[PDB]
């Protein structure tokens, strides 16, 4: 049936214990007004009843001889692709990411649809979690998380709303093996004529470490304002941060600053993480940015995709293959993919805040992925446990980063 | 110090399809008057027991080429040690889904290859253990041991430790025809449990009182073997019909004593036909008793290996039989009710039984793949109903 285009090939390719493929989202409901006691329970109870299935939750891998592709999964299993589970006492935040760290760990099963949502109950405070689990050979990042916008609507007072499994690389080519398709790098590399070493970007272990929080936008809007910056540039100056006080507290802060890999286009942004004071920071790096993105202005697609690629090459090889150091281009990603600017419920029950789930590759430890909904901006740092010891904390580091700028300019 | 190569074999079988870790299923009551936050409380005094003992703090690596064990310097307790609940309404069917979800899920090499997860939200005033260490490191019978080994039979006794902190194929497969055609110089059905499997799970646990089972066996001159045999031939045989999927010959167990392979009678109508057919099959099975034993099963492992030898499938399902604990034990006042083992599946061996036994009872813990075996907890009834029909049959 329907084949698997050379992207989604490649995620499953790359795909090993320590690095699962696979993205996720957490979603954070309240209870709908006057709900039982037992909310959850009676939630979890429909839904699985709910078994109509559509495309692309329905869909399953298989091969025709020797070449990968999609199939309608005749026998699908809704009790194994979702689930009911609880938080240990005291169920607070903190249990929750725990949570979604364990579960984010897990491979998926390649031979079922690769999705799973999980109901989460034993919050505190009458409130209950979604945290939902896709492969990104099936579901890409974006589209994903729109999905699960899209599975929203902005009417409390509406019920009997669906569960979203029924909702209304240039040059690359094959399979090969790791070093057939990294000769084939160096060739693209060397007849296209011919980042500091970090903790980050060092081979990692398959368990993860999931940092999720929400901040207030006008409380951002403040410190644009104040200094003449973006939104973008702000949360982007959290981060580095954020980062800078990590890598501190471990005593493996390096010398040259960080650089992020930063969606906008790509942008590869110095974080200047050697920079001290806070509004030095930022607006090193808001010029940095803003003139790192001019340098598309005079481009078009076809020439943007054609330097994206070729500049970003060498890191590939490095990524795959952790034999160019000096290639490693960048020291993180910094993924910036807006979200819905009103509300939303779920058959009354409010969402409180979305957070993605991305993913971390062998020498990108850290993958800190950002988005927005309404009043708020919304951050999701996953990263692999060993390596990036006590990464909840930077939660308090970004935190930290915008209060400096706060003070710094006496807001 | 380098892995024994049967360590190396279990590192070498595992795939995303199968794991290659054993686990234990440990229920506990209580401890007497304690409070209703006692797992809580029991949970944050166990994140701080941090020193761990061999084999616990061992962890894989390699010396060029080779796999060796070495001690783990910097050993995450949190990563380990797990501490989690049930979901609403807190049954052993929720504790049953439970196990069979974390039960699928790999383990990471790059730690010592264990972990325990002390589970909350039990219904009536009970948690539960569930232990899972990889093979390799731990074998199921050493596990077990290790799992009772930890507990004792003073419920008086406290202060006790928890388990961590105590006292190419081609090429292979060729290689194996070869050690079949050097050997057969010597002067099993096809059947749905022997497909390719799914890394995905489904365990189902229950206990069996040994003196119901022993009624039986004086009425019919059984052992008690025979009748906890009889009751899995009895459920396969039920959960095989429900499923359209009945061979004409008879399923054939390989059951470990030495290795027999015990035929199941699955084609037997009557309950006590298949009770005396198994204890006479299984008595001249071993009458005729580590050379003949594995030369007669590598044509079983050249068809695991490879589905590429469809006769020499040689037996449907695993039947292992470990014996445990005479006598009630507690864990720091809190008495083990159940212990259940969860074993391994592969290709062509969807379905695992083991089977231990402790103080009054004998458990039957079956690991099934969950696409293979869909409603595989319904073996659990037929199990029961196997036994009820050889009472029913015997008038008791
Ligand atoms: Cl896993
Ligand atoms: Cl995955
Ligand atoms: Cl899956
Ligand atoms: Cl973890
Ligand atoms: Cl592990
Ligand atoms: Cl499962």
């Amino acid at each position: 049936m329907t084949p698997l285009n050379p992207t989604d090939q490649l995620f499953l390719w790359l795909e090993k214990r320590q690095q699962p493929m696979h993205v996720g989202g957490l979603q954070l409901f309240s209870f709908p007004e006057g709900a039982p006691d037992d909310y959850v329970a009676q939630l979890a109870d429909q839904l699985r009843q709910k078994t109509e299935v559509t495309a692309p939750f329905n869909q399953r891998l298989s091969y025709r001889l020797g070449q990968p592709v999609w199939v309608e999964d005749e026998h699908l299993d809704l009790e194994h692709h979702f689930r009911f589970e609880a938080l240990p006492t005291p169920g607070r935040i903190r249990e929750l990411l725990s949570f979604v760290s364990a579960e984010h760990s897990h491979l998926m099963d390649r031979e079922r649809p690769m999705w799973e949502v999980h109901l989460i109950e034993g919050l505190k405070d009458r409130q209950f979690a979604l945290y939902t689990k896709v492969h990104h050979s099936l579901v890409d990042g974006v589209s994903a998380m729109r999905m699960a916008t899209r599975m929203l609507s902005e009417n409390p007072d509406e019920h009997g709303m669906p569960p979203i499994w029924d909702l209304p690389g240039l040059s690359g080519r094959q399979l090969g093996t790791i070093p057939t398709v990294a000769k084939e790098l160096l060739k693209t590399i060397n007849q296209a004529r011919k980042a500091p070493r970090c903790m980050l970007n060092q081979k990692i272990t398959g368990s993860r470490r999931f940092a999720a929080q929400s901040w207030c936008l006008k409380r951002i809007r403040a410190v644009c304002e104040a200094y003449g910056t973006t939104v973008n540039d702000v949360v982007t100056a959290m981060c580095a941060a954020a980062l800078r006080t990590y890598l501190m507290n471990q005593d493996a802060l390096p010398e040259k600053p960080l650089v992020a890999f930063v969606p906008v286009g790509v942008i590869l942004a110095s974080l200047h993480t050697d920079v001290q004071e806070a509004g030095e920071r930022l607006l090193k790096i808001h010029h940095g940015m803003e003139e790192a993105k001019q340098r598309y202005r005079h481009m078009s697609p076809e020439e943007i995709v054609n330097y994206t690629a070729l500049t970003l090459a060498p890191a590939a090889f490095h990524l795959l293959t952790g034999l160019a150091p000096k290639w490693q281009t960048f020291n993180v990603v910094i993924s910036n993919v807006p979200g819905p600017s009103r509300p939303l419920y779920w058959n009354g029950a409010k969402l409180e805040g979305m957070y993605p789930v991305s993913i971390d590759m062998d020498r990108l430890a850290l993958n800190m992925t950002l988005t927005s909904y309404n009043d708020q901006v919304e951050f999701g740092l996953i990263g692999c446990r060993r390596t990036l010891p006590s990464l909840q904390r930077m939660l308090d580091y970004l935190e930290q980063g915008l209060a400096e700028l706060e003070l710094n300019a006496g807001l």
